[PDB]
């Protein structure tokens, strides 16, 4: 039973380039088995870490900076977490590939799940093309993050510790004078279950498993008993009584958070997955599903001396427990001011999306569903296709589509499209039983436009149960072979992921 708020929040160091010039910035990152202590009272934990760190180093780039990262695997040939060998398939047991989540990235640098590699690239997957990924960064400033994306192993490799932040700074943002430097802090939130000996627990099977069930077996969801921020269990952060910017990243496998401050204070949302909102939005609470990012300002100016808990009210396999998962971290407003707070919390942030969208080239209707496998396990599917089935989502480069995502299942799925960001058009409830019985879509209420939080640009979006969600994206500027998928990792791996081919005629 781990005492809350006894370790300081780590802030990952900013990765330094191996080589840098005005034309090119070159980085190296090596995946390593490592050990770090996750709580004051735990023995050190075995982990897989980018450059031996959990989370990985934070990478900072400018818009249009010509960046190269050689992601290397120096991992052991056997996993320390339970591999289910029935969900896919001579290949190595341990395979890896890094996806820069949110990256406007050429397809062979996107971290395709079948572009994996084993240690030193000894073996490579069928869609591997290159060692050194290229990130031209021709996109709006935003909070990105990087993490493993290997076929059939993503839930394990991420849970092992392969996550890191990547921030794109646009020099144009600077006139806004948003909190910066030490007043701009990433918060990577990961839930974990940890054994008494300090080792990570990840389930090798569902509860009360039939003896015919593979062993190990995948589970459809995982809720951790403990919450970590930047690699420490329920940490505290000393802050100055002034404005801070936080880059809030949900890097958890399944868990959705619903965040608040326990003094009833407000957040100011300045940004979503895809960058700055056109206007700042004052929020008392916000939902944050796997792979979503909220760029927020918290103004501690009026709370000097106070301890304020960043709290959580979203359940995960049950109601939050006030003593455990209802807590994320604690702010202590006890750091003396190092200088005048010259930062701002502006109302006006950026241009609205150009109202003159392109013409709608196509409208895809897509269903979230699940069948059962030969062992009785749920298999989560996009439009009843398996990963290996021939590609059906085939937008043309430079064209705009609307995707209507129909969710008749009992849960929310956070759906991520690679390469692009998109606008959220609306959500609308429908008759679930009728849809299940006849395949016919009968709305039970009007279309609800998104909340202000979702009026800018998104790349990972919650599709709630009993709703049709509509989004719009322009597919470009690159063509090639990408993916879209649920970002509950346990779903992603079996098998709620599909190829997405962006074509050039
Ligand atoms: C919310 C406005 N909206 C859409 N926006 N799409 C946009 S706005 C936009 C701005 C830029 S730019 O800012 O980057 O240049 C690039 C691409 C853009 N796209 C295409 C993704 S598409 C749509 C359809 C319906 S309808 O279906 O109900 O008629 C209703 C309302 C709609
Ligand atoms: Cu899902
Ligand atoms: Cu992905």
């Amino acid at each position: 039973t781990l005492e809350k708020f006894v370790d300081a929040l780590p802030i990952p160091d900013t990765l330094k380039p191996v080589q840098q010039s005005k034309e090119k910035t070159y980085y190296e990152v090596t995946m390593e088995e490592c050990t770090h202590q996750l709580h004051r009272d735990l023995p050190p934990t075995r982990l897989w870490g980018y450059n031996g760190l959990f989370p990985g180093p934070t990478i900072e780039v400018k818009r249009n900076e010509n960046v190269y990262v050689k992601w290397m695997n120096n991992l052991p040939s056997t996993h320390f977490l339970p591999i289910d060998h029935t969900i896919h398939h001579e290949e190595p047991e341990v395979k890896t590939v890094v996806h820069l989540h949110g990256g406007v990235t050429p397809d062979d640098s996107d971290g395709y799940p079948e572009a994996w590699f084993s240690k030193d690239f000894e073996q490579t997957g069928p869609y591997f093309k290159r060692e050194v990924y290229h990130y031209p960064n021709q996109q709006r400033g935003a909070i990105l993050w990087y993490h493993d994306h290997a076929m059939a192993l993503t839930r394990l490799n991420v849970y092992a510790g392969l996550v890191g932040a990547y921030i794109i700074h646009d020099p144009k943002e600077k006139r806004l004078k948003l909190p910066s430097d030490e007043y701009d802090v990433p918060l990577l939130i990961t839930d974990r279950t940890i054994n008494e000996d300090g080792s990570l627990f990840y389930p090798s099977a569902p509860e009360n498993p039939s003896p015919s069930l593979p062993n190990p077996s995948i589970v459809p969801a995982f809720c951790g008993e403990t919450i970590l921020v930047n690699g420490k269990v329920w940490p505290y952060l000393e802050v100055e009584p002034r404005k801070y910017r936080f880059r809030v990243i949900n890097a958890s496998n399944t868990r959705t958070y619903n965040l608040s401050l326990d003094n009833g204070g407000d957040f100011i949302q300045i940004g979503s997955d895809g960058g700055l909102l056109p206007r700042s939005v004052k929020l008392n609470s916000f939902s944050l599903a796997p792979a979503e990012r909220y760029d927020i300002i918290i103004d501690f100016t009026a709370y000097e001396g106070e301890s304020i808990i960043l709290a959580n009210s979203a359940g995960c396999g049950g109601d939050v427990n006030p003593e455990t998962d209802a807590n994320i971290m604690q702010f202590r407003v006890t750091k003396p001011l190092a200088q005048k707070d010259e930062s701002r919390k502006p109302k006006y942030l950026a241009s609205y999306p150009s109202v003159q969208h392109e013409r709608i080239q196509n409208i895809r209707t897509l269903k979230l569903a699940g069948t059962q496998d030969e062992y009785g396990r749920p298999v989560l599917l996009l439009n009843n296709k398996r990963w290996h089935d021939p590609v059906t989502e085939t937008p043309k480069v430079g064209t705009t589509e609307i995707w209507s995502i129909i969710n008749p299942t009992r849960g929310t799925h956070p759906i991520h499209l690679h390469l692009v960001s998109f606008r959220v058009l609306d959500r609308r409830p429908f008759d679930i039983a009728r849809y299940q019985e006849s395949g016919e879509l009968s709305y039970t209420g009007p279309a609800v436009p998104p909340p202000p939080s979702e009026k800018g640009w998104k790349d990972t979006i919650q599709a709630h149960a009993g709703e049709v969600l509509r989004i719009a994206a322009t597919f470009g500027p690159y063509s090639g072979r990408y993916v879209w998928h649920c970002h509950i990792l346990e779903h992603e791996d079996y098998d709620m992921m599909r190829p997405m081919d962006i074509t050039d005629p």
